[PDB]
C-alpha cells in the first residue's frame, strides 16, 4: 500500500506545515502537524478541558472503532516549553489513502496556551523513533512503525514547500519530484531523533568547509539552528546584520538580498536559497526582518528544521537500519 497527502503552510511565514489525517470510523479529519522530532500522536478531543480548547476535536464516543487503552496515559513537552497530557485511545487512522488500523490516538485532556491560541493546529502526528514515545506504562508505536509491515517500501518522503503547499508520501519514491539522485547518509537512532552528521558548509560563493555537523531532521521545527561558529560565519556577509537580544536572534534588513546556505550530504551539497533565510518582518511594516539560520548554543542539538528541509526532497528509509536520502529539487 501507499499513501499521499497534500501539506500546507499555517500562515505567511512557513511556521508550521499541516496535513488532514482522517481518524475514526467514520472518519473525522483533523489537521496535524508531522513531527520527525517526536514519536507522539496526539489532538484536541472532546476530553480537552473546554476553556483550553479554541480547534477540531475528535470524538472518540462517535467513532464505532474508538477503544479505551485501559490505564494508560501520556504526557509531553517540547523544546518551546509547550506541553499537553491525556489518556490513549485505539482508532483506525489514515493519511492520503493509506490506513491503519490500531493506531495509539493520544487524547489530550489538558494543553499548554501556546497550543490553544494556534487555531490552525489540530494536533501532532510524531514521526521520529516509537522510543521517544510517551505513552505509559507501554509506549505505543508511531503511524509509520504501524504502517511498515503493509508499505510497499518501508519508506516516507518530505516535499515541503516555499510559500506553497507540498506533499507527504508514505511507501514509494516519486521521481519525478526531484531532480539529479538522491544521496544517502546514516542515522543513528541512540537518541530516538532522525539524527545523521553533515559533512560541511558554504557561505554564499564561498569555499566548502568540511566539518562535521551532528544534528536532526526536523519537520517539527520552523528554522535552520546551527552551531555559534557556522552562524555567524553565514551573518559575517550579510552588511546591516546583527545579533538582537530583545528579538532572540539574528536580525537583518528586509531590502538586503541574502547569500545562499550550503550544507554537505556525504560527497552532495544541497543549496538553501537566500529568499528562504529570510523568515519575514519582526512585525508586520517593520524595516528589519528575522533572520532564518540561528545559533543552537541554546539548544544543546543542532537542527535541520523546514527552513534547510524545504530546500530538498527528503527520504526517511525506515528499513530495519535507517538513512536519511536527501535530492535537490
Ligand atoms: C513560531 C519559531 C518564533 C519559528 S518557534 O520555535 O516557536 N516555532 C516552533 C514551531 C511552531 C510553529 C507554529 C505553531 C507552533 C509551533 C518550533 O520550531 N518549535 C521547536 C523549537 C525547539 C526545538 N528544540 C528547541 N526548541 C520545537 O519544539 N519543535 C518540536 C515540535 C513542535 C512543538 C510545538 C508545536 C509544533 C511542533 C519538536 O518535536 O520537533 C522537537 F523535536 F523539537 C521536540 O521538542 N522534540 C520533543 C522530544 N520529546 C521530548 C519528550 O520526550 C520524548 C521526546
Amino acid at each position: 500500500s501507499t499513501g499521499s497527502a497534500t501539506t500546507t503552510p499555517i500562515d505567511s511565514l512557513d511556521d508550521a506545515y499541516i496535513t488532514p489525517v482522517q481518524i475514526g470510523t467514520p472518519a473525522q479529519t483533523l489537521n496535524l502537524d508531522f513531527d520527525t522530532g517526536s514519536s507522539d500522536l496526539w489532538v484536541f478531543s472532546s476530553e480537552t478541558t473546554a476553556s483550553e480548547v479554541x480547534q477540531t476535536i475528535y470524538t472518540p464516543s462517535k467513532s464505532t472503532t474508538a477503544k479505551l487503552l485501559s490505564g494508560a496515559t501520556w504526557s509531553i513537552s517540547y523544546g518551546d516549553g509547550s506541553s499537553s497530557s491525556g489518556d490513549v485511545y485505539t482508532d483506525t487512522v489514515s493519511v492520503g489513502g493509506l490506513t491503519v488500523t490500531g493506531q495509539a490516538v493520544e487524547s489530550a485532556k489538558k494543553v499548554s496556551s501556546s497550543f490553544t491560541e494556534d487555531s490552525t493546529i489540530d494536533g501532532l502526528l510524531g514521526l521520529a523513533f516509537s522510543t521517544l514515545n510517551t505513552v505509559s506504562p507501554t509506549q505505543q508505536k508511531t503511524f509509520f512503525d504501524n504502517a511498515k509491515a503493509s508499505l510497499d517500501s518501508p519508506v516516507f518522503t518530505a516535499d515541503l514547500g516555499y510559500h506553497a503547499p507540498g506533499t507527504y508520501n508514505f511507501g514509494f519514491i516519486d521521481t519525478t519530484a526531484y531532480t539529479g539522485s538522491i544521496t544517502y547518509t546514516a542515522v543513528s537512532t541512540k537518541q530516538g531523533f532522525w539524527e545523521w552528521t553533515s559533512t560541511g558548509y558554504a557561505v554564499g560563493s564561498g569555499t566548502f568547509k568540511s566539518t562535521s555537523i551532528d544534528g536532526i531532521a526536523d519537520t517539527g521545527t520552523t528554522l535552520l539552528y546551527l552551531p555559534a561558529t557556522v552562524v555567524s560565519a553565514y551573518w559575517a556577509q550579510v552588511s546591516g546584520a546583527k545579533s538582537s537580544s530583545s528579538v532572540g536572534g539574528y536580525v537583518f534588513p528586509c531590502s538586503a538580498t541574502l547569500p545562499s546556505f550550503t550544507f554537505g550530504v556525504g560527497s552532495a551539497r544541497i543549496v538553501i536559497p537566500g529568499d528562504y533565510i529570510d523568515f519575514g518582518p519582526i512585525s508586520t511594516g517593520s524595516s528589519s526582518c528575522f533572520g532564518g539560520i540561528q545559533s543552537s548554543a541554546g539548544i544543546g542539538i543542532n537542527i535541520f528544521g523546514d527552513v534547510a528541509l524545504k530546500a530538498a526532497f527528503v527520504v526517511f528509509n525506515g528499513a530495519t537500519t535507517p538513512t536519511l536520502g536527501f535530492a535537490s529539487k
